[PDB]
DNA sequence: AGATTGTTTACTGAGA
DNA sequence: TCTCAGTAAACAATCT
């Protein structure tokens, strides 16, 4: 079994979160299901995850355009929920 | 206790 | 030359 080599698909931290967020069904994922969709569809993600991971973990706090959901108490659970800023 | 999630600072290189 | 994107890492809050 070998490995192979993929091209890293024409798009920012920024687009990836935004088109992961903006096809889920309640215009909001946790960050893992914000991981899986990239790797899922591109499969460039699939390695050095410890790298790209951190630059979206830093791409959604550092960037006004995310903005944090609080599960609600009644659905406790692992993380916060990301949207898009509504402007 | 360990791993994940989130925030923050400091670089650094791409590109205009 | 200057902005922004992406990397690295320290550290804390909050999960498992
Ligand atoms: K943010």
């Amino acid at each position: 079994r070998r490995s192979y080599t993929h091209a890293k698909p024409p798009y920012s931290y920024i687009s990836l979160i935004t088109m992961a967020i903006q096809q889920s069904p309640n215009k909001m994922l946790t960050l893992s299901e914000i991981y899986q969709w990239i790797m899922d569809l591109f499969p460039f993600y699939r390695q050095n995850q410890q790298r790209w991971q951190n630059s979206i973990r830093h791409s959604l706090s550092f960037n006004d355009c995310f903005l944090k959901v609080p599960r609600s108490p009644d659905k406790p659970g692992k993380g916060s929920f990301w949207t898009l800023h509504p402007d």
